This record gives C-alpha cells, structure tokens and sequence, in this order.
C-alpha cells in the first residue's frame, strides 16, 4: 500500500483519459459524428467503464467546457484584464491594440475552440461559455475607453467597446482560422489595426 | 412528383432549423412531410443529399438576388457617388436577408460538412471581391495590393457588424446606436484610404 506509485489514484487517470480522447475527437471529427463506443475504445476502457464516469456524450462535453473556461480566464484573459492594458491604452489606443491583437492570436487550442463556436449553435452551455468570454473582453474594452479620460461609466463608450471589440475579433479570425502568407497577414494586421486607431480616437 | 419533393424540401429545412441537422433522422423527415420512408428515399438517398439540395437553392438564390444587386454597376456608382450611402444600403440589405435562421445552421454545418464550408467562403469572397471592385472604382484602379487587402477588413467588419446585430438581444436603441456605430466607423476606415 504505501509503496512508490505516482499520487495520482487510477481512477483519475482513466477520467483523465476519456476526457482527453474526447476531446481530440471532437476536435478531428466534429462532436455529432464521434460515438461514445468510439471514445471508450480509443480510451481503452469498456462501454460500461465510460458509463461509469459519464452518463452521456453530453457530461463528457460538460467537463470539458468547464476545462476551457479555466484555460481561457490563465492563459489568455488574465493578461488582457489587468492595469497593464489601460495603461497602455491611456498612452496610445494603438499600442493597446497591438499588444491585445498578438495576445488573442497567441491564444492556444484554436482547434477545440472552433468546436465550441459549432456546438454554440446547438449546445446551451457552449453558447453561454462563449457569450460569457466574449462579454468579459468587452467590458474590459469598455473599462480601458473609461480610463482614458477618468470616467465612471459612459453608455455610448459601452455600445463602442461592442462594435471595437467584434471587429477586432472579426480580425483575430481572418489570420487565425485561414490561410494566408506572413507577408498578407502582416498587411491584414497592419491595416486592421491603423483601422482600429482610427475609429478609437474618433470617439474619445 | 415535382410538388412533393418540394414539400419534403420545405419539411426537411423547417427540421434543420428547429432541431439541429444532425438529430434530424430520414424518418422524421419522412413522418412530417405525410410521406412514406421508401417515398423520401426515391426523392433522396441520405439525409446529405436533402441538405446539398437546400444548400444548392440557398447558393442559386444568394447568387441571383443578392449577390447580383450588390455587384452591379449600379453598385459600384453608388460606391463612387458617396461610400456612406453604399455602406447603409449594402448593411440594411445583409440585416434583411432572406432565410436568416437556416443560413446559422448552415454556418455551423459549415464547420463539421466541407460543402457548406466551402460554400460559404465562396460567397464571403464574393462580397470581398466586390468590395475591392468598388475601391477599385472609386480611384479608377486596376490593381491596387493595398485595396486588397482593405477589402478583406472592410467586409470582415461588415459581417462582424450584421451578427451583432441579428444574433443578439439589444433593446431598440440600443440597436439604433451600434448600428450607427458601425456604419459612421466603417465610412471613416474606407475614407482614410481613399
């Protein structure tokens, strides 16, 4: 009993594993064609096995969800919310926008986050998980349009930091979810984000 | 029968639009159209041959109507005249467009059937394309890299602008300001390059 083994119980390790498995599928296959018999088999668990930790494809999604919402609020909104941004926005509303532009590009896992954008069609909590990130963004856009000029709440800078933040990631998604050369998408960047200034500034 | 398969068609995008394509079964198709299984069957092999037909009339009625206005002539003048007034009518005729609640199935099909995926980017550069012909003629142009590139922005914010718009709750003012917002910032950007 207390010999050496990792301190993570099998259990886990099996959970671990169906979930990752899904995932993958989901993200190679789309989720309506990847059947529970196909996860269980490529996780080396039984069908009853699967059942045991997951009553449906659905709870399997649940968690993974939840997974994603996690590394959204480290690994990409963490940056973006913080003094750091309104700062720079203060300075110049161009160098926010380079820095936020670059830190949503960087963001990882586009390949499982597409499928989220899909099942928003379909699944309530993919359409509430997606709503929920898109909203923080957008209040932290509003937040940085605030600081700027010392205000504690402005309803038309809010119905800005809408319509800024869906172009930005209007933009966001023209580099990232198509092709193009490093020397297109450089331009795109380029003229997307002089765009931005532009429109920024003619509001403040 | 012409009339039937018509009515299956009919049946079958009300279903996608309500249900979600992919828990839409043949049989179901079947029992609300008041049609037999080996009937649809006759009229369709498989569930993906019932929606690349819906998907052939949507690109048929895109290319017809709306794709045919927005690159006339008559659109590249209005463009010339005052790019402002090009933008509004271009926005409110994306706001109006027809079959709104399939074309969002469609646009999640899109990311799991190729041919809806390839299909869509079609018409999206199609609208890229005109916009470019429109700086184009604006400057009386015959190439111009730079324009290229702004199209891509240009219509990319336009589509942003027309989701916001018809996929979220706003109140009535509240939609009044973003889509003033979006107009005036739009003609704003296309200007400075002009």
């Amino acid at each position: 009993k207390n010999i050496r083994k990792p301190k993570q119980e099998r259990s886990i390790e099996k959970r671990n594993k169906i979930l990752q498995v899904a995932k993958d599928l989901f993200s190679d296959k789309t989720y309506f064609n990847v059947t529970t018999n196909e996860i269980a088999k490529k996780a080396d668990v039984s069908v009853g096995t699967l059942y045991a930790y997951f009553a449906s494809k659905e709870d399997i999604l649940t968690a993974l969800l939840k997974r994603y919402n996690d590394f959204f609020l480290t690994t990409i909104f963490a940056d973006i919310n913080s003094q750091d941004s309104l700062d720079r926005f203060k300075k110049n509303p161009k160098e926010w926008l380079n820095v936020l532009i670059n830190q949503l590009l960087a963001a990882e896992d586009k390949i499982f986050h597409a499928q989220i954008e899909m099942l928003a069609y379909a699944i309530p909590q993919a359409k509430a998980l997606l709503e929920e990130h898109n909203n923080n963004l957008k209040n932290l856009t509003y937040k940085c349009l605030l600081y700027y000029s010392d205000q504690a709440a402005n309803p038309s800078f809010k119905t800005l930091s809408l319509v800024v933040f869906d172009f930005i990631s209007a933009l966001v998604d023209e580099l990232l979810y198509h092709e193009h050369t490093q020397e297109e998408a450089h331009q795109i960047k380029k003229t997307g984000i002089d765009s931005l200034d532009l429109i920024i500034k003619s509001y403040l």
